[PDB]
């Protein structure tokens, strides 16, 4: 299924230790993700007023997106791949409605593997990171086939 069997099960090794806390992961991903590229918080209307990390933090908005987004992203893994009938709506929402670049989508996948490199670096070693950076770019390429397929370049 594109990754091997055993690169699948170190995703969903590491993704079982996301599911302890979806929404503390969530809240991170977020908050490194508007650290490391500031133009990504425009994409966000209602949480432009937050101008701390501790009001990021107690925005349950915010900590309800980020569950919401991470839940879709769960499903995805799970599928090892055969996520056509999950990814075409997640596509046709990020294109159309919160107009997201490929290039952003990058800048979140980053942000996921330093989360979760920094809260399980024992279960997140070199093979770990190297599984679930195959599995989120695979993810980007059939999305953002999605995007042209609907008419967007997502550049
Ligand atoms: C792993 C990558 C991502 C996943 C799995 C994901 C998933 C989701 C899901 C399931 C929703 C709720 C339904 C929807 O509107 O589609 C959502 C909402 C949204 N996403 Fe994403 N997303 C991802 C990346 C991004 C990025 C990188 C951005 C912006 C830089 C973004 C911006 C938004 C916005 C603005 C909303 C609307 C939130 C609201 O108003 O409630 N997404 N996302």
């Amino acid at each position: 299924m594109v990754l091997s069997e055993g690169e699948w099960q170190l995703v969903l090794h590491v993704w079982a230790k996301v599911e302890a806390d979806v929404a503390g992961h969530g809240q991170d991903i977020l908050i490194r993700l508007f650290k490391s590229h500031p133009e990504t918080l425009e994409k966000f209307d209602r949480f432009k007023h937050l101008k701390t990390e501790a009001e990021m933090k107690a925005s349950e908005d915010l900590k309800k997106v980020g569950v919401t987004a991470l839940t879709a992203l769960g499903a995805i893994l799970k599928k090892k791949g055969h996520h056509e009938a999950e990814l075409k709506p997640l596509a046709q929402s990020h294109a159309t409605k919160h107009k997201i670049p490929i290039k952003y989508l990058e800048f979140i996948s980053e942000a996921i593997i330093h989360v979760l490199h920094s809260r399980h670096p024992g279960d997140f070693g070199a093979d770990a990171q190297g599984a679930m950076n195959k599995a989120l770019e695979l993810f980007r390429k059939d999305i953002a086939a999605k995007y042209k397929e609907l008419g967007y370049q997502g550049g």
